[PDB]
């Protein structure tokens, strides 16, 4: 069992991670005004729709009726209403649903920022090592099994002890190994931490951020921020 | 009369001007809550804390109890959460307001933005017609009292308005190149509408602005405003 992206994103936040959790709609015209009222904020900012279905490759899809993908730019709170409209009430069709699609009746409205870097990261229960581990790739937004497969090198694999770690020795050497420098280190710490609170303290068997992005502010200091996340539980 | 800082860009706004206008807030609880609602969008962005108080020389201004400035970054919803504390509730001193001072019961939370540029522009009704008086340099609103001959002054047609080449002009003589002097005249537009329609006899913009979108595109914003009747 699944939870939305936007909630998954909110439990993050809960736990002291930074997460982009947007804004939900359940209609266009709503969409719209949360569009409008972030250029109260940040004026002549633009703007991310994201279709909040529980289903995978939502960015890749395609619209029963036309409108390609699940993760669209708008330029205007016009355009998020135009986009918006396309989506809620619409079935979305990816490469997990097949043919079938998936209903969405909502969506997440974002501001949109510049990202700078992708990295995927993971943490689940490893059966091999019979402990959590956490699973990360500077190759964000990729199959994690075709990282694997056609670039090893890149993949980190990082047993932790469970609620006797992770250790800060471990999130600082995947840091680094992520090519992470300066304060980010220390950011993308503290984010790891709190996912791994997340995965604990809410009986996870997935806590997956794919991407987990260095983003920069409004004012150019770039920081880790989770820019999707899927949480599992059973 | 004259409108406080926040309604005065919302009614800009209203009108089709750029501003921002931020959030108002009446405790320093709910300012923190603008902020932590801020970070949903903007992750990581630093806040703009501004007192809310009809009285000029806020930035320079300090607060009884040792806080320097009415306009302050913070860069957390705690910082919000600090800064507020220390001015709802509380008086600040202006030169404008004398040992008096002014209470505080307010104040805006906006985001923090980086500003390329600060002009000074107004639109007046005197004995005559609406003028558009501005000037290209960043204090400045006491430099177009005492220093009048720094400003370009356009009067207005109150029958046709202002026209497209004055504002063009005018945007042109303020330094702006590119597709900011449309952007400029646009906005121009916007607040000559907010002073005819409303029956205004002042639409004052300090600063009206250069800034940038969380994206590093260039737009022009109304970042300080006040409007009288």
């Amino acid at each position: 069992m699944n939870i939305h992206e936007w909630q998954s994103k909110q439990l993050i936040q809960k736990y002291g991670g930074r997460a982009q959790s947007g804004e939900v709609a359940f209609s266009p015209e709503r969409s719209r005004d949360i569009a409008k009222k972030l250029w109260n904020q940040f004026p002549g900012c633009e703007f991310v729709v994201k279709a909040q279905v529980l289903a995978g490759g939502r960015g890749k899809g395609h619209w029963e009726h036309g409108m390609q993908g699940g993760v669209k730019l708008a330029k205007t709170p016009e355009e998020v209403y135009e986009i918006a409209n396309e989506m809620i009430g619409h079935k979305l069709i990816t490469k997990q649903t097949g043919a079938k699609g998936i209903n969405c009746n909502k969506v997440m409205v974002c501001g949109a920022v510049d990202i700078l870097k992708e990295f995927y990261l993971s943490i689940l229960l490893d059966r091999a090592m019979g402990c959590p581990v956490i699973i990360a790739t500077s190759q964000g937004g990729m199959g994690i099994e075709e990282v694997a497969q056609k670039c090893p090198e890149c993949l980190f694999k990082v047993p932790i002890s469970v609620k006797n770690g992770p250790t800060n020795e471990q999130l600082v050497k995947l840091a680094k190994d992520l090519g992470l420098e300066g304060d980010l280190v220390q950011d993308c710490v503290d984010n790891v931490k709190a996912l791994y609170q997340v995965f604990d303290k809410c009986d996870s068997t997935m806590v997956e951020i794919n991407p987990l992005g260095v983003i920069e502010t409004p004012t150019d200091e770039k920081v880790i921020c989770c820019l999707d996340a899927k949480i599992a539980f059973d």
